[PDB]
């Protein structure tokens, strides 16, 4: 069938590659409004910070490699501005030639992701972060103007990785949010060690504070607060790129998102929707699920791969909504639903802190892992885990329990790879279930 | 009930205390041969290697002490000689004077373990290592002789951890094996980076090589070659403790094993056997296992504890046989049947070797990962990973993984979590689901 796909990133591109694997005579073309296709969306914080130097990391293709090596056709800088999907065309805005013409398709597949929230000033020295023409753009505008102090707005994974790389390029940041709930995805009580290793590093941060009002470079703030700033960098949400989407018949939530079954389609027959863009339920929970996300948006691209050329028995079976964030020394992660989804259920918490691995082997750090289960079926709701070491290792495990319908209880029986580097005898994962009761 | 441990270590003293969390009126005691109770059985290597320098570290508890905090009582230079199964008592040698007595028990519970196997050498310079007062013995000859050159015996895991210690510590050692199948417990094409690493560092190796004879410091081999050494550590085998129990009527395999039901029971009425002394079967497939390592001593604990003084429905699902060593720079992990087991089943290999995180992100290095599926029904058999970064946490997931008879298909579905310094969008576990097809 003609394949039109929009947005040529983490959902797009990856979803038209895998159709290419099993489908080699189809048209394929995909429309991004932008400059790049393919460009490293979680490799940006760190291009930032000079820590990701070589270009070959923060873009895998152009249109023309992309053409040469897999015969999908990709147009930069074409923005789709509607969905005839009665006619099954697309209307698409030429932005060079600011020239507008419609694509028919047979299948259309929306990628187009969410855009990075402003604050609305007039500055020139304020910048948002989501892909590589922002990148470059901040890179230059620090070069630029020797730029040394700059102000991070929001206390999100985005930013918070924009501000470590940020210092690690020898820059001065200092971190302010609107209120004390940073990093969100974390449960509140365990995110102190981010304020830790800022303190640690006399880094500046200020919570229940924001930007009042710029002037050139002087910021003045709620708190009252004066000062001067070379450079703002503002992550202080996202919204959904589906404004273009409204005018069609395909059914949109009250906050702009496209819900979609587990096939990934929309209401609207040969319509597909994946990543940011998209919502659909939790695996082992009765609940709606948005988990803006890479492993979503590469697991969907696979599944609409299937079902357009592949095995279309092959289903999404919920999202669980694992999530990590590096932040200096920490690692913050966490899996399940949201600490805000909680209280639909009757649930308990269970928690152990104790070494990554052998108390008596060196290099040891505490790692905090808390789970919280239902008290009708004792099934695992939601697991953090917060520590130097070894959080990723055991939320992993966990979503992989999460998968299997494990019971709190039998955590009790996960057999761990145990030597003194690694774990203990019972693992954290262990007393998590004898713990439990 | 009256309840008799055989065994202070991480078998019995573990169960002992499990009884006591849950009963605290009855008397336990517990009988243990050797000077130290609770000693770290994983930690001395490492303290071979002064990695672990406060011997606080080495052992947990003595006698006083956990009679102060649990209750219990334990007799060190005690050695069960007999089981009187059908009076119930068992008969003690008190070492220190020479004198036995019987002891009644309502529940007898055996931890005996296992000791190393010597070559049998007349040889004052040669080592084996068990316990705290094998590490005390290495530790000060070492001092007292100003040994440098050591021959270490066995390339089993804890003959590694030994060698590298050594090393680590300033010494120079030489590796003999009897055969070319070093670390048993990993693929044998996976464990090149052992000898790779060993190379790096000049530390020569011979496998296919025995000692044929010792005269002084002067060591004679098979292949005809001639040495010098001050100091040998004989790591050729263990054998179980079980000498004690033949004339009982304890059923025991033709290895001098306990075979025990899913609640740890033996044969007889009120005896319990636990850790390396005990034999099981594999939770996954119907075969009988042997997994002399700390978390099924560990697991079992809890189990007869439960069955004893707490919910006697607890039971058994059996082994997986994770395990685990580090050498050097690499981590060397698998789980599940052991590769001379594999031909029990029609079965497939999936591999990927990919960075154990993202490409961009620094310090990353080549983690390679092995899954073996029965054919007949594409359940998970075995896994092994091989990596500087990584190969536990994979390991980890695919032992949690198979306690669900998981399928090497479902791996795709895996939600792992992503950032740069940890995986991919797409895991090295969601590509062997991938590749399977
Ligand atoms: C700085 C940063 C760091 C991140 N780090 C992580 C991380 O560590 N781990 C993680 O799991 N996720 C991370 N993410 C999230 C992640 O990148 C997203 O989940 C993923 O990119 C979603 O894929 P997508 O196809 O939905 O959106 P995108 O990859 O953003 O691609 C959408 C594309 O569609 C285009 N588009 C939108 N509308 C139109 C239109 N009308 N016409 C034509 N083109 C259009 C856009 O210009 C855009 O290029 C990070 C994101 C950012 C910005
Ligand atoms: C150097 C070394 C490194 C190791 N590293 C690891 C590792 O990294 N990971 C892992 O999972 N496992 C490791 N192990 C294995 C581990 O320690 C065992 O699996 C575990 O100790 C088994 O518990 P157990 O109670 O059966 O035996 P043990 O802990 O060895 O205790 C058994 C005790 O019973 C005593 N005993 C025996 N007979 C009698 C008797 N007749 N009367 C009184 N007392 C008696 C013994 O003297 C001994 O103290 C290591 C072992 C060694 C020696
Ligand atoms: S924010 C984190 C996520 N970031 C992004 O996703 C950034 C944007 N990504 C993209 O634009 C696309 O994902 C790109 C990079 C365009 C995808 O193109 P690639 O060509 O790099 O990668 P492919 O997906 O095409 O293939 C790479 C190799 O991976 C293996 N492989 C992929 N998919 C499969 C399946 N389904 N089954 C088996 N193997 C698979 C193969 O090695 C493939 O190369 P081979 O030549 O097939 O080996
Ligand atoms: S070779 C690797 C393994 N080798 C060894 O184990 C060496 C010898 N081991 C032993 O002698 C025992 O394992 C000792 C060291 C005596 C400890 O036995 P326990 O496993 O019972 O642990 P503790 O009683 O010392 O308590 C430690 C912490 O864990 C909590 N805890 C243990 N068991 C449970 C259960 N079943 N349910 C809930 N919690 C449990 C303890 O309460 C304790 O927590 P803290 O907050 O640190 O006190
Ligand atoms: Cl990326
Ligand atoms: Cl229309
Ligand atoms: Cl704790
Ligand atoms: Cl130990
Ligand atoms: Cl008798
Ligand atoms: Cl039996
Ligand atoms: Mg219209
Ligand atoms: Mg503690």
């Amino acid at each position: 069938p003609k394949i039109v796909v929009v947005g040529a990133v983490a959902g797009g591109a990856t979803c038209a590659s895998q159709i290419r694997r099993l489908d080699k005579e189809s048209d394929i073309i995909i429309f991004e409004k932008d400059r790049d296709m393919s460009f490293a969306n979680c490799a940006l914080p760190y291009v930032i910070g000079e820590v990701v130097e070589d270009r070959r990391y923060a873009l895998a293709y152009t249109p023309e490699k992309f053409y040469d090596r897999k015969q999908i056709t990709v147009k930069t800088y074409h923005e789709v501005i509607a969905i005839n999907d009665e006619r099954q065309t697309v209307s698409v805005l030429n932005r060079k030639t600011n020239e507008q013409f419609e694509e028919s398709y047979d299948k259309l597949i929306l990628s187009p992701g969410a855009s990075a929230n402003s604050l609305g000033f007039e500055s020139d020295i304020t910048f948002t972060l989501r892909n590589l023409e922002d990148t470059d753009a901040i890179d230059q505008f620090i070069k630029a103007n020797q730029v040394d102090k700059v102000l991070v707005v929001g206390a999100g994974y985005v930013s918070l990785e924009v501000l470590e790389n940020l210092y690690e390029r020898g820059l001065h940041p200092t971190l302010i949010h609107r209120s004390d709930k940073i990093n969100k995805l974390m449960d509140a009580d365990m995110n102190q060690p981010i304020l830790d290793e800022l303190d640690k590093r006399e880094i500046p941060y200020r919570l229940n504070e924001e930007i009042n009002a710029i002037n050139g470079n002087e910021i003045t703030f709620k708190s009252g607060k004066v000062e001067h700033y070379d450079m703002i960098i503002e992550g202080v949400g996202t919204h959904p790129n589906s404004k273009f989407i409204e005018s069609s018949n395909i059914k949109l939530d009250r906050k702009g998102f496209i819900p979609v079954n587990d096939k990934f389609e929309t209401n609207v027959p040969n319509i597909y929707a994946i990543g940011d863009i998209a919502t659909s339920h939790y695996r082992h929970v009765d609940l709606p699920a948005s988990v803006p996300l890479a492993w979503g948006a590469h697991r969907a691209a696979s599944i609409v791969a299937e079902q357009i050329a592949g095995n279309d028995t092959i289903e999404f079976k919920g999202f669980l909504g694992n999530n990590i964030v590096k932040f200096f020394d920490y690692t913050f992660a966490s899996v399940g639903v949201k600490p805000n989804e909680l209280k639909q259920f009757d649930y308990k918490m269970v928690e152990v802190t104790q070494g990554a691995h052998a108390n008596f082997y060196p290099g040891n750090s505490p790692l905090h892992l808390r789970v919280y289960y239902d008290t009708s079926n004792r099934q695992i709701l939601r697991a953090a885990a917060v520590g130097k070491e070894g959080a990723d290792k055991r939320i992993d495990v966990l979503s992989m329990a999460m998968m299997n319908q494990l019971t709190v209880d039998e955590l009790t029986e996960f057999e761990v790879a145990y030597a003194p580097p690694y774990s203990h005898p019972k693992d954290l994962i262990n007393m998590i279930g004898y713990k439990a009761k």
